Parts: C-alpha cells; sequence; structure tokens
C-alpha cells in the first residue's frame, strides 16, 4: 500500500477561495486541469517518491528529427520529473546519431532502433514529440492512469471549431454537437498499461480507415481525440505544458511555459 506522509508546513488550503478565476480547473468528469497555482508540489513529490515511481519518457527521433535530440534530453535533465526515477526511451533510425547527453543519477537512456518491457521497468509513460525544448517544470503533478494535453490553438475554442475529423466514414469521426476539447497528439500519457490500451485502440481503428480507404485529417491526433472523447482522461494538462511562443505569445492565463516549439 501507501505509507503515511511525514508532518509538512505548507499554507492552508482556502475553502472559500477559488483556486483559479480565470479558467476551468476540474472537467465535468471530475478530472483536475493542471494550471499553475492548482497544485502544491511538494506534496505531490511526497506521494510519488514515497512510491519509488519511475517515469517512462517515450520520443520518436527519425531522419532530421534527430538533430532536437540534444536540446530535448538537455532540457529534459533540468525540468523533467527531476528528484525522480525517469527511463528515456529513444526510438530512432540513426541510433549512432544520439547525442551523448550526460544524466543526473536515477535516470537513464535506452536506444530503440526502428512492449511487456514498459511494463515491467516503468510505472507511467509519457510520450512528446521531440522538436521541442522544456523551459519549466513538468513534474509528477500530471501524473495519473491517463492525462490528454489542451493544444494551445484550440483551449478556448469552441467545439464547432475543433479540427476533428469530420466524416463518418472515419472511425475518428466526431459529430460537431460531440467533444469535451481538443487534445494535442504531441503529449499525452498515463499508466503504461492505459497508454498500451489507447495506443492499441488507435492502431486499429487506423488500420480500419486505411482498409476503407481514408486518412484522418489530422491522422494520430484525430484518433487520440476520439479516444480520449469515449474515454476521460483523468487529468488534463493546460497549455502550459505543450505552447509556442513564436506562434501564439505569451498570454496573461500563462503564469507559466514549461513545454515549447522550437523555432
Ligand atoms: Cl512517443
Ligand atoms: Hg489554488
Ligand atoms: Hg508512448
Ligand atoms: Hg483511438
Ligand atoms: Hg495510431
Ligand atoms: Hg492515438
Ligand atoms: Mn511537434
Amino acid at each position: 500500500f501507501m505509507v503515511s506522509l511525514p508532518r509538512m508546513v505548507y499554507p492552508q488550503p482556502k475553502v472559500l477561495t477559488p483556486c483559479r478565476k480565470d479558467v476551468l480547473v476540474v472537467t465535468p468528469w471530475l478530472a483536475p486541469i493542471v494550471w499553475e497555482g492548482t497544485f502544491n508540489i511538494d506534496i505531490l513529490n511526497e506521494q510519488f517518491r514515497l512510491q519509488n515511481t519511475t517515469i517512462g519518457l517515450t520520443v520518436f527521433a527519425i531522419k532530421k528529427y534527430v538533430a532536437f535530440l540534444k536540446l530535448f534530453l538537455e532540457t529534459a535533465e533540468k525540468h523533467f520529473m527531476v528528484g525522480h526515477r525517469v527511463h528515456y526511451y529513444v526510438f530512432t533510425d540513426q541510433p549512432a546519431a544520439v547525442p551523448r547527453v550526460t544524466l543526473g543519477t536515477g535516470r537513464q537512456l535506452s536506444v530503440l532502433e526502428v512492449e511487456r518491457r514498459f511494463l515491467s521497468e516503468v510505472d507511467y509513460l509519457v510520450c512528446v514529440d521531440v522538436d521541442m525544448e522544456f523551459r519549466d517544470h513538468v513534474g509528477v503533478e500530471i501524473l495519473t492512469p491517463l492525462f490528454g494535453t489542451l493544444h494551445p490553438g484550440f483551449y478556448g475554442s469552441s467545439r464547432e471549431a475543433f479540427t476533428y475529423e469530420r466524416r463518418p466514414q472515419s472511425q475518428a469521426y466526431i459529430p460537431k454537437d460531440e467533444g469535451d476539447f481538443y487534445y494535442l497528439g504531441g503529449f499525452f500519457g498515463g499508466s503504461v498499461q492505459e497508454v498500451q490500451r489507447l495506443t492499441r485502440a488507435c492502431h486499429q481503428a487506423m488500420m480500419v480507415d486505411q482498409a476503407n480507404g481514408i486518412e484522418a485529417v489530422w491522422h494520430d491526433e484525430s484518433h487520440l481525440n476520439k479516444y480520449l472523447l469515449r474515454h476521460k482522461p483523468t487529468k488534463v494538462l493546460s497549455p502550459e505544458y505543450l505552447w509556442d511562443q513564436q506562434l501564439l505569445g505569451w498570454p496573461a492565463v500563462l503564469r507559466k511555459l514549461r513545454f515549447t516549439a522550437v523555432p
């Protein structure tokens, strides 16, 4: 089970004072939406460390994308799950091109040239795009059975504007009157079991579409959105977790820019 937390001194939560008055911090199915100010990282760090949590971070770097690995890994070392056990999984067609990045204690990297394995090596899997860089804290506050991240270009949009697959001939089809949020295909995760269930579902849905001669408007992301619509995530990450400052600047609603696209 889980052992007791130790004595800790921190500000008492205020029942009659809203966390944030500018954003939604909980979904209709009671999943928290992670924004700066909603969590006390010291409490969460304690909770996950007491469980000796290991987080796997997977990235695919093919062809010219291998050039993004150095910055990605170096910044992950400074901001991703610092203090916890981390196992990086770099899938690439150029294993010899992977840069030799210096890792902190308790962190390792495996190069897989281009599943069981994940179940016995890590507790959670975080799947992200490699042409990115960490700029601020990305920690255990995101860990949960299944999470999706709000696409920075649609967080304030109506479901009508969401670029979901709109053709009924596709397994990723989502009608104009359905949809909670538009999740990004570049940052999702959860327990190994839940992540594998999601990838398995999308892989099969994509095979059906292919056989039917159709390709979802935004490929994997379209299927990811259909999956999360029908299997509600247990946590939703705010756009703080995947932003593009060049394209979107730095709105007041974002107190931190944690993971961003590289110019
Ligand atoms: Cl991945
Ligand atoms: Hg708060
Ligand atoms: Hg993954
Ligand atoms: Hg899917
Ligand atoms: Hg897929
Ligand atoms: Hg997917
Ligand atoms: Mn990307």
